[PDB]
This record gives structure tokens, C-alpha cells and sequence, in this order.
């Protein structure tokens, strides 16, 4: 059973705008999104202070980085504290139309698309590089779900049957054409040490076989 969706205005706009731009810096993208990853693990590792039991689900904190040449995908995964059904398809939107707003009246005024992340909104950078995105995601006190848009104004939110998570975030990126460059070992290692060296998880590379 698959539920489709319609973006809140403000968010279909901002993706049209993050398509459409021409804008040579995408590797933020990366950077956004291990912010995001960040700060979901600082998220539960904070709440397991006063609930140990919150990390029944999995104690290892980290972010895995897996290039797959053969799918054209980059995965971000995650053991952080995950989204509820709720947060894929009401919370994070609204919170994201304030930020949507502030941020496309910035760039108006001569802000570029790289510092999207002080609006809260680094999360739609990853359409800089992906024609569609999957995320997989699960919460202590949710089931395992499945969110994915090609943007086009809709997403789509349903129960995952994949391979159970334990708890975290699995973002899937389905890379453009011609952004392959973010499947290579040396551009993506290139790219953590400019940009996230003092993230404060272990962030592990995957080589591909
Ligand atoms: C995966 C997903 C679902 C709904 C909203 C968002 N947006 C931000 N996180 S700003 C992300």
C-alpha cells in the first residue's frame, strides 16, 4: 500500500528551483546530509542519557558512505534516532516552509544555494546530484518506512518490507547522468575531509567489490 503525497507549495518550489539552477558547486549536497546524519545521532545518543533502553535498537553510533557504480547510487546511512511516520509526511515539511521561505528570500538578495543549510533546509540539496531519492528510516517508536520523490510536486510515503534497520536512516541517492563523480572513492573522500573532518561519528567509506 503506497500513499502519494502532494509537497507543501513553498517545498516543490524550492526543489524546482535546486533542479533548474545552474550551479556548478554541488558537492554540498554531501555535506548537508551527513550534517543531517549528525545531528539525528546526537539526537539519540542525548535521549540515552535519561533511557538507556533507547539504544536496544543498535548502541553503535555511525555513518556508513556506500557508492554503488552498478545501481548509480550513493547511499548515506545512519544509526541516529530516525523519523516517525508523522515526520515523513507532516513535521519535517512544516518546519522545512519556514526555512523554504527565509531561504529563497536570501537567495534573492544575493545569498547562494551552498549556505541552504543555515535555513534548515540542506536535506533538499540532495537533488543538486539525485533525479530521485529514497529514504528508509526507522524510529524506537515507529515501524520501518520508505519515503521517495522524484520531486515533480509529489513524494510518496509506505511501509518498507526491505531488510529490517534496528533504528537510524538509509538515504538512497539515484544519481543523475552526469554526476557519477560521486560514486568514486577519491572525489567522495575528497569531499568528507573538505567538508565534515570534524563530524564527531565515525564515517566509513565502503569501497566497492
Ligand atoms: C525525508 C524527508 C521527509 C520529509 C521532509 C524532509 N525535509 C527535511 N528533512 S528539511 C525530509
Amino acid at each position: 500500500e503506497v500513499e502519494t503525497f502532494a509537497f507543501q507549495a513553498e517545498i516543490a518550489q524550492l526543489m524546482s528551483l535546486i533542479i533548474n539552477t545552474f550551479y556548478s558547486n554541488k558537492e554540498i549536497f554531501l555535506r548537508e546530509l551527513i550534517s543531517n546524519s549528525s545531528d539525528a545521532l546526537d539526537k539519540i545518543r542525548y535521549e540515552s542519557l535519561t533511557d538507556p533502553s533507547k539504544l536496544d535498537s543498535g548502541k553503535e553510533l555511525h555513518i556508513n558512505l556506500i557508492p554503488n557504480k552498478q545501481d548509480r547510487t550513493l547511499t548515506i546511512v545512519d544509526t541516529g534516532i530516525g523519523m516517525t511516520k508523522a515526520d515523513l509526511i507532516n513535521n519535517l515539511g512544516t518546519i522545512a516552509k519556514s526555512g523554504t521561505k527565509a531561504f529563497m528570500e536570501a537567495l534573492q538578495a544575493g545569498a547562494d544555494i551552498s549556505m541552504i543549510g543555515q535555513f534548515g533546509v540542506g536535506f533538499y540539496s540532495a537533488y543538486l546530484v539525485a533525479e530521485k531519492v529514497t529514504v528508509i528510516t526507522k524510529h524506537n517508536d515507529d515501524e520501518q518506512y520508505a519515503w521517495e520523490s522524484s520531486a515533480g510536486g509529489s513524494f510518496t510515503v509506505r511501509t518498507d518490507t526491505g531488510e529490517p534497520m534496528g533504528r537510524g536512516t538509509k538515504v538512497i541517492l539515484h544519481l543523475k547522468e552526469d554526476q557519477t563523480e560521486y560514486l568514486e572513492e577519491r572525489r567522495i573522500k575528497e569531499i568528507v575531509k573538505k567538508h565534515s573532518q570534524f563530524i564527531g561519528y565515525p564515517i566509513t567509506l565502503f569501497v566497492e567489490k
